[PDB]
C-alpha cells in the first residue's frame, strides 16, 4: 500500500517532515545528521528517515515547481503528516537589506502559482502556522544566527518574458522579502488539511539589478523539537 | 495640521493604537483603564488616548466595513502609528467547535473586500505580525482565558442576496475559523507600510445554522506589553 | 422589533428616506427643516424624521464606504423604504467644466467596490431611478440652481498607493463627472430590491491637479416632492 | 471622403440616428416615413434618410450582435451624430409580467460583450442618456401606448450550449426586465465619445418558459422631437 | 422547418460550408463556381449553392463580428454541417515578414470574443481541425500560391480608443501572424459540437505602421477536396 | 557554459528534444535506442544523446508539472532546439471512446496552468506545430499503430479537493479528450520562442468512472524524421 508518487507507506511517514526541493538536497542533509534510513526515489521524489538529537523525521525532496510540489505535499498530508517546513533557496527582494547568504523565516506567501487557485479561492491567505515560525525563530536564536522574517514571493514563473510585466517589483514594493516557488502552495495545502506548515529559505540571487550549513542546522534544529511533541 | 478624518494630529498619535469598530465600544473601553483623554470624534472615527498599566495608547473606532476603516487605518499608519490591533466581534464558522462568547486570535485573513485589491495584486497574503499575535496569545494564557486560533473571513457582505452564493461555507471547509469585516483590510494596509498588525474577536452569531471583559482585558494587556517596547 | 445596526423599527420607516455620510449632516439637515424627531443613533447610524412642506421623511447617516453602508441600505430596503436619496460630497473628475462647489445630479456609477460584485456579476450596471432624477433635477431648476449631470466614480479606495495605478484618470477621459463612496452600492442594491434611488453630490476636492445650502435645500425638495406621491 | 463600413460620408450624417439590426427593417421604416432618400447599403449596414413632421434623421442597419454594431456606431459617433436611438426585438426576462408585443424602453444595460470590455473596465456602466429615455418616454404617452421601462441584458450568447450556465436567469431575478445584444454596446461607445443614446424594443419571445407598428411610431416620434433640437 | 436566421432547411445544409463575412463576396464567389442555386438572403446571412469540380457545398455570410457569426456558425452545425472553413481578410500582425495581399491559413486563434466564453471556460483553445489546415496547404502548394501559417488574433474590437491599450502589439510579440474577428469563435464552436474547422485569410493592412483570386481559389479547392469524401 | 538547471551546454542541444517527465522514463527509452551517451542528471532534469535510425536527438525529463517543466523547456528553447516533443502519460477524458494504453497525438491544449498565463493573457492558444502532428500521425500510421488525437486538458491540480469543482468534466464535454500537466505549458513557451511542438501520450487511468512500447516507438520515429530535416 504504497504512496502513489512517493513510493513509500503510509506507516512509513513521520510526524514531522522536511522537504526540499532537489533529491541531491536530501542527500547532503541526511548525512549532517546522526543517522538515516533511505526508504525511496521515485521521480524528483527522494524520501529518507532522518535521525537528529534523538528524534525521528522524514526529509522528501518536492521538485521543482507548485503543481509537482502539491502532488508530493497531498500524499504526506493526507497520510499522516502533521507537520511540514520546506528548506529552500530563494531571491532577494529588498537587495539593500538582505543579500546573499542571508536566511528567511517566512510567515506567509503571495500565490503566484495555480494549483492553490484551483483548491480555494484567491482571497485566501498562504499563511504558515505561528507555532512552526516560532520554533524556526527560536532554533536560531539559540545558535546565534542572525535570520530575517517576511512574506516570500511564490511564483510559478523563473524565466520571464518581456511582453506581461513581472509583478516581483509591485510585490518588492509591498515589502515581500524574497521570492522562490513552492512556499505558497504548501501553505495553502497546509492549511486546508489541518497540517501545520513553515519555510526557511537562503538567499542566492536578486531577480533586479557556512551560512548554508546553519539554515540546515537551524532546520533540522526545528524539526527535533516539533517531533519530540508527537513522540 | 489634523489628520483629515480622525481630526487628530501626527502628535496626538502613539505607537500601539487599538481599533474597534463602533464609537460607543471606545466609550466603554476607555472607562476600563486607568484613565483617559478624550482627544476627538468626527464622523464615525472616536478618538481616546488610554493609560493602562504605566503604558500610554489610543483607543480609535474604525466604523463598519473595509473602506471606510482604511481611511482611518490610512491615516494611522502614515502618522506615526508602529501597532495596530483590532478588537471586535464576529461569526463563527465552525458552530461544533468555535461557540458563542468564544474568544478568536487571528494571524491572516480572506481579502473580501475592494480596498485591499486596490492596493496590491489578489494573489498576496491578508496576515499580521506574528509578534503581535504571540503577545496576544500570551496574555490570554496569563489571564487564564481559553482562546482559538485561525483565520478569518473578512467579508464586504453582511446581507446577502440569493442569486450569487456565499463563499463563507467554502471557507468554512477550508478551515477559516471566523467572520467579519475589516481584518484583511487592516493587515494587507499594515503590510504595506510597515505596522504590525493583529486581532482578537469574541463570536456573537454564527451565519449558519464575562467573555467579552475578558476579551477587552486581553487586548488592553497587549497594547500595555507592545506599547513598553516603545516607551 | 428594531433594525438590527439603524435600532429604529419598521414602522419608523418612510417611503422616501435621505441618506447621507456623516450622522453630524444629519444634524445640521434636521434643523433646516420646519420640525424633526430623533429617532436612534447607533454607531455611524443617525436616523431622524424629517417634516418639510407638510410631509414626512427620514434622513439617515450611512457611515463612510460601501460595505457599511451597504447594511443602512439593506435594512431600509427590505423594511419598507421605496426611494432613497444620497446627498454628499466629491471629487471632480473633469476640473476644467466642473468646479469646487458646483452640484451633480447623478444616473449611474461606476461599480469599484466589492459588495455589489457580492450581490450580482459585475456586468450589471449600476443605475439610479430616472423618476427620482427628473424630479432632483426639476427642483434644482425651480430655485434656479445651474447644476450638472453624468457619472459618479465610486471607490473603496480615498487613499491611493504607488503600486497599482489608480483608474479615475480612465473614467474620466470616459467622461465620468465626479468620484464618491457609496452611490454605486446605493444603486445596485435599490434595483436588486425595487427601490428607486438617486444622488446628488457637491463638489468639495479634485484628487487630480451658500452652494451647499442650495444642494441641501434641492434634496429636500424632492424628497417632499416624492413623499407626497405615497401619502 | 466615405466611412469604411457605412459607406456614407460625414456630412450625410444627421444629429439623430435611428438604429435597427436587420437592413430589412430600415426599408419597412423608411416607407412609413413621410419621404426617404437611400444612401447607401454595404454589408449588413444599410443607410436612408428619413424625412418625418418637418424634421431629417438617418436610419442605419447595424447588424446582429456587438463587435458588428460596435463599427456602426463607431463610424456614426465619431462623424457628427449627437443622438443615437436603437430599436430591435428583446426577449422578456419577466414572463409573468412582460408578454409578447409589449414595448420596454430601456435606461441601462448588462455588459455581455467583449468590446465594450475593451474600450472601459468592467465596473463602469452601460446607461442611456436620461433626456432621450424621457422623450421616448413622452412619445409613448401621447400616443396612448402602454410601455415598460428597465434594465437589457445584453449578451453575446443568443444559443446557448450545456457547460456553462447563462446568467440570465440570474439578471432575472436582478430584475433585469428584457434580453438582446447591441444596446449595452451602443450606450458604453455612446458615453465615452459623448453622444446621447436609448433604446426602445418589443418583446418577441421569452428564453424561460399592431403593437410593432406602435413600437415604431413612439421611435420615429422621439427621433423627430430630438432632431428638432439641432435644426 | 426553417432555420431561425438563414432561413434554410437542414436539408439544404451540405457537408462541407465556406462562410464569409460579407454578403457581397457570397455573390462574387458564386459566380467563379461551375454553377449555383441562390438559396436565401435573411439579415447579412446570404446562402448559395455553389458547384464546384463536381462537387456541392453552400456559400454563407456570417457578417460582422463575433455574436452575429456565432448565430450563423450554431445554426450550421447544429443542422448537418461538418466542415466550415472560413475565408477572409485580416490585418498583419508581423508587417515587416507578412505584407498586402499575402495569404495566411490559421491553424488557432486568440479568443478574444465574448461568446466562446460564454460557452467554455477561457483556458480552452480556439484550434482548427489539422486535416481542414492541410487540406488547404495543399490547394495552395498544387497552385503554387505561397502562402503563411499562423495564429490569428481574432479581437471584437476595430476601432480602439485610448484608454485600454490593445493587446495587439502583445500577440505581435507572442509571434501571433495576422489579426480579424470571427476565427476564434468558428474554431471553438466547431470544436464544441464536433464540426471540423479552418480559416484562410488575406492581409489588407496593418494596424500598426491577383491574390485575392488566388485565395478564393484555395478555398474553393479545399472544400471541393473536403466535399468528396462525403459524396 | 552549462545550462543552469539542465548542467548541460548549448552545443550539446541538438534540433529535436524528445521530452518526458520522469527521469526513470529517460533510461527506458535510450537502451531502445541504438546507441547513446549519458549527458547530465541535475534534480529531476535527466538529458541523454540519443542514435536513432542514423539521426542525433535528445532525451530530457522536465519532472512533473508546469513550473517545473517551464524551467526545463525555456532552457532548451532559448539555447537553439527547434522541434519540442513531450511523450507521457494521461488520464483519458472520453472513457466510453478512449481507454487504458490507447495512444493520443494532440494538436492543442488547455492551458490550466499558471507560468503560460505569466507569458501571455489567458485569450491565446496552447496549440502544437502541425508539421510535428502530421509527422508523429505518419509515423503511426507506418508502424500500422492505431491512434486518436485531440485537445489534452493540462492540470496543475492531481489530486482534487471538495470545495472548487473541477473543470475536467466540463472539459470532457467540450470534447478534450485526455488530461495530463505539461502540454499546454510546453505549446505556449514553443510558440512564444519560435519552436515547434507536439505531444503523444498513452491512456493510463480516467478522472471519471506492448501499447508503450508502440507509443515509443512513434515518439523515436517521428523524433528520426524531423531531426533528418535539420543533419
Ligand atoms: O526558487 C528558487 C529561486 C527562484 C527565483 C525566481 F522564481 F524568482 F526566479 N529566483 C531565485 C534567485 C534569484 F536569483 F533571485 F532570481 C536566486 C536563488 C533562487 C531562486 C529556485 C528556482 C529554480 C529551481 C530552484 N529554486
Ligand atoms: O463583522 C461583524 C459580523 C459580521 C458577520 C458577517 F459579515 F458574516 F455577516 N457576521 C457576524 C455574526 C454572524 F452572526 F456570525 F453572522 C455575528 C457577530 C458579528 C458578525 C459585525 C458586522 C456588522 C457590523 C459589526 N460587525
Ligand atoms: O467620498 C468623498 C470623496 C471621495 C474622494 C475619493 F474617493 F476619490 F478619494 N475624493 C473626494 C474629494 C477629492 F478631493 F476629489 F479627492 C473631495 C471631496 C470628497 C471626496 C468623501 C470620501 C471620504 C469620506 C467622505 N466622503
Ligand atoms: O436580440 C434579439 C433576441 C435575443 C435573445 C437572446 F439573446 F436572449 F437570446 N432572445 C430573443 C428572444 C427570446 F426568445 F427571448 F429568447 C425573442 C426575441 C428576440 C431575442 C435577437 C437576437 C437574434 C438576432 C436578432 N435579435
Ligand atoms: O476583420 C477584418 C480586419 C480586422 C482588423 C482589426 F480587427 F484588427 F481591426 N484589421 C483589419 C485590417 C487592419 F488594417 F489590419 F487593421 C485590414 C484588413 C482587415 C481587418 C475586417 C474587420 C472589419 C469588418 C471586416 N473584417
Ligand atoms: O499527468 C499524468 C496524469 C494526470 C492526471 C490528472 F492530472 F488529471 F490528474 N490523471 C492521470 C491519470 C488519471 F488517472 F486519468 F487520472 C492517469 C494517468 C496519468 C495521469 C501524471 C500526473 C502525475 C505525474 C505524472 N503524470
Amino acid at each position: 500500500n504504497l504512496l502513489r508518487h512517493l513510493k513509500i507507506s503510509k506507516e512509513q511517514i513521520t510526524p514531522v517532515v522536511l522537504v526540499v526541493g532537489d533529491p541531491g538536497r536530501v542527500d547532503k542533509i541526511k548525512v549532517v545528521c546522526d543517522s538515516y534510513v533511505d526508504l525511496a526515489y521515485n521521480r524528483e521524489y527522494k524520501s529518507v528517515e532522518c535521525h537528529y538529537k534523538g528524534q525521528k523525521f522524514l526529509c522528501v525532496s518536492h521538485g521543482v515547481g507548485s503543481a509537482g510540489c502539491a502532488v508530493c505535499f497531498e500524499e504526506l498530508c493526507q497520510n499522516g503528516a502533521k507537520v511540514i517546513i520546506r528548506a529552500g533557496s530563494c531571491g532577494s527582494l529588498q537587495p539593500d537589506l538582505i543579500k546573499r547568504g542571508d536566511i528567511c523565516i517566512c510567515n506567509a506567501a503571495v500565490r503566484e502559482d495555480r494549483v492553490s487557485h484551483l483548491l480555494i479561492h484567491g482571497d485566501f491567505p498562504a499563511v504558515g502556522d505561528f507555532d512552526v515560525y516560532d520554533t524556526l525563530n527560536k532554533c536560531a536564536q539559540e545558535l546565534n544566527v542572525p535570520v530575517f522574517n517576511g512574506i516570500s514571493v511564490s511564483s510559478d514563473m523563473y524565466y520571464p518574458n518581456k511582453i506581461i510585466p513581472s509583478r516581483l517589483e509591485d510585490y518588492s514594493k509591498a515589502n515581500a522579502a524574497v521570492v522562490e516557488m513552492e512556499l505558497a502552495t504548501l501553505m495553502v495545502i497546509g492549511t486546508l488539511r489541518k497540517v501545520k506548515t513553515g519555510g526557511i529559505l537562503i538567499v542566492d540571487g536578486c531577480p533586479f539589478k557556512h551560512q548554508l550549513e546553519n539554515m540546515i542546522k537551524i532546520a533540522l534544529g526545528a524539526c527535533a523539537k516539533l517531533a519530540t511533541k508527537y513522540a
